[PDB]
């Protein structure tokens, strides 16, 4: 008989590692908005792989794409060309307005490359001396798992244990204009990398001005601004990309997630030639990085965002949830933030009753979502759902937290 949910848990515990301690529900099938355990059970998916299903699970265009392309060629390495790239790299790189693109595979490698990107331009362009280029991040930042992206982290859990940490990388206060410009007087910063808004550390939303304050910090001391656009671009926050809400050009902006919608991990690094034509052949790369396979799927799925216009749909999805979920008691209900279908509620945690054992009861009641620490849940669907889908989850969510 096929394993029960209680099967599957022991199974991971048993073979696999303790890395995460992810929700108790074992899924199975997901479609759309929804996800299936193997008990048959239907849920309502509230965190959308932190975003990289905008489109919903396993959407027909991008399963279509997947499917025709992996019976020709999925993989020539880059020691050759193959005939896909340079079709997804004209079309990316039109449809952002950027010179061009660097093509990778998970978030934290367009992270990476950004880095390498940036010190490149500094040393070469701006004329740091090797090798004092520096990088500033915004505390709260959270854009990988590798050495370097924990070394500009401020969350204990990322970093602790796994030092030494990169040199040259600064940190300042998210949302802090004035610390800023204090950072970037040293004519050493190469640039500033943040995210418009700070996923993982809780949607956390910047004052309205920030982004573009930061464009013209970065513009006045000759510093390269790096939008991560990794959770918050594609369509989330009701925008192409978030930084759109202010009208800022970034010089650098990362790209990944729903750039496949779950299908196959790709990400990309956009920018002009000035920054993009530092890296010369040979210095920089990857395996699986602008693959054919992954690139129909990107085409794909950034045509599917476009056509169904999910922007739009995430704007006015999101204004109507935020709504709904303000009218909640503020005695136990302390925040309601976001943009778009990016979105959480801060919870008047106490020691018996937490955001997990809330998450808890919303699985009971067939809606899942993510709890961040013991006070934030995240409520993120995917963009494709309908108004009458997002009502009945936001009831779900009603009577969940009025039933504690
Ligand atoms: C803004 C932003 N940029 C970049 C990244 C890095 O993306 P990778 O594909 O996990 O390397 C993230 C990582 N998101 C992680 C949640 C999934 C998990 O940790 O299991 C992010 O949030």
């Amino acid at each position: 008989g096929p394993p029960t949910s209680d099967d599957i848990f022991e199974r991971e515990y048993k073979y696999g590692a303790h890395n995460y301690h992810p929700l108790p529900v074992a899924l199975e099938r997901g479609k759309g908005i929804y996800l299936w355990d193997v008990e048959g059970r239907k849920y309502f998916d509230f965190l959308s792989s932190y975003s990289a299903v905008n489109q919903g699970h396993c959407h027909p265009k991008i399963v279509n794409a997947l499917k025709s392309q992996v019976d020709k060629l999925t993989l020539t390495s880059r020691a050759f060309y193959n005939n896909v790239l340079g079709e997804y790299e004209e079309y990316i790189t039109k449809l952002f307005n950027y010179h061009k693109v660097l093509p990778m595979n998970t978030g934290v490698e367009a992270g990476e490359t950004a880095c390498k990107l940036a010190r490149k331009w500094g040393y070469t362009v701006k004329g740091i001396q090797k090798y004092k280029a520096k990088i500033v991040f915004a505390a709260g930042n959270f854009w990988g798992r590798t050495l370097s992206a924990i070394s500009s982290s401020t969350d204990p859990t990322s970093y602790d244990g796994f030092g030494p940490f990169m040199p040259g990388f600064d940190i300042i206060p998210y949302n802090d204009l004035p610390a800023l410009e204090r950072a970037l007087q040293d004519p050493n910063v190469a640039a500033f990398m943040v995210e418009p808004i700070q996923g993982e550390a809780g949607v956390v939303v910047p004052d309205p001005g920030y982004l573009m304050g930061v464009r013209e910090l970065c513009t006045r001391h000759q510093v390269l601004f790096i939008a991560d656009e990794i959770q918050t671009g594609l369509a989330r926050t009701g925008r192409w990309l978030a930084v759109d809400y202010e009208n800022v050009r970034p010089d650098i902006v990362l790209l990944g997630k729903a750039l496949s919608g779950g299908l196959y991990p790709v990400s990309a690094v956009l920018c002009d030639d000035d920054i993009m034509l530092t890296i010369k052949p040979g210095e920089h790369g990857s395996t699986y990085g602008g693959n054919p396979l992954g690139c129909r799927v990107a085409i794909a799925a950034l045509e599917v965002l476009e056509e169904e216009n999910l922007a739009e749909n995430a704007d006015k999805l999101g204004i109507i949830l935020r709504n709904e979920l303000m009218k909640l008691p503020s005695d136990v209900v302390t925040a309601v933030r976001g943009k778009g279908l990016l979105n959480a509620i801060v919870i008047k945690e106490t020691k018996d009753w937490d955001a997990w054992k809330v998450c808890l009861r919303l699985r009971d009641n067939g809606l899942l979502a993510k709890p961040t620490h013991g006070d934030i849940i995240r409520f993120a669907p995917p963009l494709v759902i309908k108004e009458d889908e997002l009502r009945e989850s936001i009831e779900i969510i009603n009577k969940t937290i009025l039933s504690f």
